[PDB]
């Protein structure tokens, strides 16, 4: 239903993918997901893309999925078009799911991001707003937020928190 104020799961939202196609996020029902805001011109771009690609390579077979949302709200570090961003991600051998560029803060924020930020495990250390590029949310198979990791936490720190069976 796309209403951040009433939704109980990620699975109630839709989002436009980087190719311009609407995706119902209920396709992720049953899968553990990392949802993250990305940028191409951030100091931590390289380590985030490389480690997200590595996590996906090793855990896709267990059901790990990664949803990457480009966002230009942090130092204008995602200025390119969706087609440019798709090409950029392809240079990292990204095989996870790239979305069209969004806002993550303010009234124009994508509803999924409004929702994630208010979940009990979606709070940041110093409040809910997304602070910079490459915040990550871990989402369980039921579409609930389990943990949040900030811009300074490289993606491999999430590895520890994946289900034991993955390992
Ligand atoms: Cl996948
Ligand atoms: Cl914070």
């Amino acid at each position: 239903r796309d209403d951040w104020r009433c939704a109980r799961s990620m699975h109630e939202f839709s989002a436009k993918d980087i190719d311009g196609h609407m995706v119902n996020l209920d396709k992720y029902r049953g899968f553990v997901c990392i949802v993250t805001n990305v940028a191409s011109q951030x100091g931590k771009t390289e380590v985030n893309y490389t480690q997200l690609v590595d996590l996906h390579a090793r855990y896709a077979e267990c059901g790990l999925r990664i949803l990457a949302f480009p966002c230009n709200q942090f130092g204008k570090q995602e200025p390119g078009s969706n087609e440019e961003i798709k090409e950029f991600a392809a240079g990292y051998n990204v095989k996870f799911d790239m979305f069209s560029k969004i806002c993550v803060n303010g009234d124009d924020a994508h509803p999924l991001w409004k929702w994630m930020k208010i979940q009990p495990k979606g709070k940041g250390i110093l409040g809910n707003a997304i602070k910079w590029n490459f915040t990550k949310f871990l989402i369980d198979k039921n579409g609930c937020v389990v943990k949040r990791y900030g811009p300074m936490e490289e993606p491999l720190v999430i590895e520890k928190d994946l289900p034991h069976y993955f390992h």
